[PDB]
């Protein structure tokens, strides 16, 4: 019903719970993960650090760590305040924060690839051009200080020190010691056939993993319609690209 | 003025009132249209089943006719909840379902085509590749249950058991016995050179029928721009998908 | 800290204040604009002139100048109403409309232009394929008569008989005698590989215009990631239609 399950990552990889673990991703597309690199330290030490920053950071030093555009993808932005990463192109206030924000972002990246590859073997998925490819990716950390959404994700991994879909109700997770909070988002559905549900969800600081398909991640057209993609794409297949246009797209509403 | 007419499919094959129909076609892009397939039992039909349905309806069978991604665009969709079909891929809960609604579906479809027919007649319009090619389509139903937009369709066919744009004012679109409503979208601006209007209109249960174009659909980009589309598209033919990109999308407000 | 500077386009040509120019252009991406072919004057006498036409126009010659599809590119539309005007296919109420809006668009477009093209000679900006054919592009000029966002022009020239985004904090934008307001875009930013701002910015009559890129203006996607441009693109140079999709998009908000 509208219960949301721990899975140990751990397990998972030694083939317990396939069962449950399939059931999961099919009728939920969310659960909590243990036993994959991430503690509740390491948050701390990454949040205490930026937040520093945020509280006590020079405006002078905000700028040189400020995108002359502001679309929140590298850096600082401020709306409320967001720090975001991703594997290269990083601005880094440093001393320190380039050790401590790199090591977070890295286990956070090893926990969301190697989730995502467990997805893909409960499933029986093989993308075009193989697991790695696929999971050697574009991800984004948004980490931020102070209407519900479907991720266009891979999955989503969120850390806690929020509301999503189950069974028809949405319901509130709370915090699990030492878990992640798992979303699955619409390219596990895409990539797996429609083995994996993409819940909705929205809230009422926040950190948010984001592990999105490269630019050239290629699908089928006709398997995507069957899934429920409401594609307007000529011939057999598409990339990403094709399908979300030339800048990412993290979040979608359902249609109003 | 703010009047709008109706007009009988039949008598418009006939080739009667064909000025008429092309001016309320250039200088208001709606009107009722009646002897067309369709009558208002059938409506009733087709309602109170899925009505049933979403009153009634077991939650796990509600399950069973959901997409893995909450697109609303095949099957039942909660946010309030909706009923989507369109020529294949569909989901139906079934039984006598599945009958009641192919055959709903399939009179607004021959009724939306053999509409969007007397326009393109109407206009002199031949669209690049023909009119069967053209309308042979991708259509979308939404059936719903408890700020203005135009609609990117040929035409969209609305049944009633409203408010538009008309004559420079939002006039309401009260109920016409055994008469559909029917807005002219954008593509029907867009492939007759401009001499149909997509009037703007919005609410204040509800049945929509989009006529959507292929993904290939091709059309001239400078005829586009005289029309008044703000396209950025190189080149000098371009189609459906260049224009709004991969995943379909059914309405648009004026930039705000 | 939180100023705006004034700038003579004369003396920018000159080579005068090219340090304090640069500086201005990457910290704040805003500035005022004199000696640039503008009055205050010529405002006055486009500005009465279509403001007579919506308060005194006749519903039947604003049909006239009512482009099909409600886009807001060309001619009237009324929501408060708006007059839109680029460098082909117009829509003249006439008699002597056309005079004085041909005039004051082109005078914009001059400005426009002019002031781009110190834009680039002051960051040492050779976009692909040339100055030139780079600002040979897409204007549009919108007026209007009765959420922060960034531009996606290359510049925008807003003239007044408004806040933005500078230093932190958001700030108003008072009149300056025979002055116009600039905002750089993220199209700026983009050509010049980050060396300029693209500052945020809102409300609270208009005219705003939009020197746009042509479709199918190129540029390194490696460089627009470095500048904080988060594309979804595959290879190593991209357009403008590859970016932003096949219709014209002016204004983006940050990522909620
Ligand atoms: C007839 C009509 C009405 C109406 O309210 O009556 N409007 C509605 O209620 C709308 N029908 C929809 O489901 C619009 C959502 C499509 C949107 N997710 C997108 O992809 O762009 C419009 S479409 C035409
Ligand atoms: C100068 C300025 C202002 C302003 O309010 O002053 N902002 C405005 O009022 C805006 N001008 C517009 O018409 C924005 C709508 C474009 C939007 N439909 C899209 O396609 O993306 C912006 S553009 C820059
Ligand atoms: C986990 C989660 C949550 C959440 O609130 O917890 N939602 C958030 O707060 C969201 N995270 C974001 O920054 C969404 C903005 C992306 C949007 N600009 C776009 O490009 O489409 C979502 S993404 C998943
Ligand atoms: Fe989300
Ligand atoms: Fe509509
Ligand atoms: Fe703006």
């Amino acid at each position: 019903d509208t219960t949301v399950p721990t899975f140990s990552l751990a397990e998972l990889q030694q083939g317990l719970h396939q069962d449950e673990f399939r059931r999961c991703l099919r009728d939920k597309g969310l659960f909590y993960l243990t036993d994959c690199g991430l503690t509740d330290t390491e948050l701390k030490s990454a949040k205490d650090l930026v937040i520093d920053f945020f509280e006590h950071g020079s405006e002078a030093e905000k700028r040189a760590v400020t995108s002359p555009v502001p679309t929140m993808r590298r850096g600082f932005t401020g709306l409320s305040m967001c720090y975001s990463m991703g594997t290269a192109d990083n601005l880094f206030p440093s001393g320190d924060f380039e050790r401590i924000w790199t090591q977070y972002f890295d286990r956070q990246y090893t926990a969301s690839r190697a989730v995502a590859r467990e997805v893909l073997r409960a499933t029986g998925t093989e993308p075009d051009g193989g697991v790695e490819a696929f999971l050697d990716c574009e991800p984004l950390l948004r980490f931020r200080y102070f209407a519900p959404h479907y991720d266009l994700s891979m999955v989503t991994l969120i850390q806690q020190t929020l509301q999503a879909e189950v069974g028809g109700a949405f319901t509130d997770l709370p915090y699990r010691p030492d878990a992640v909070l798992v979303f699955c988002g619409a390219i596990a559905t895409l990539v797996t056939g429609g083995q994996v549900k993409a819940p909705r969800h929205h809230v009422a600081t926040s950190s948010v993993f984001f592990l999105r398909p490269n630019a050239d991640f290629t699908f089928s057209v006709p398997l995507a319609r069957e899934c429920g993609f409401d594609v307007s794409l000529d011939g057999e297949t598409a990339t990403f690209q094709d399908w979300i246009g030339g800048n990412y797209v993290n979040i979608r509403r359902t249609s109003k």
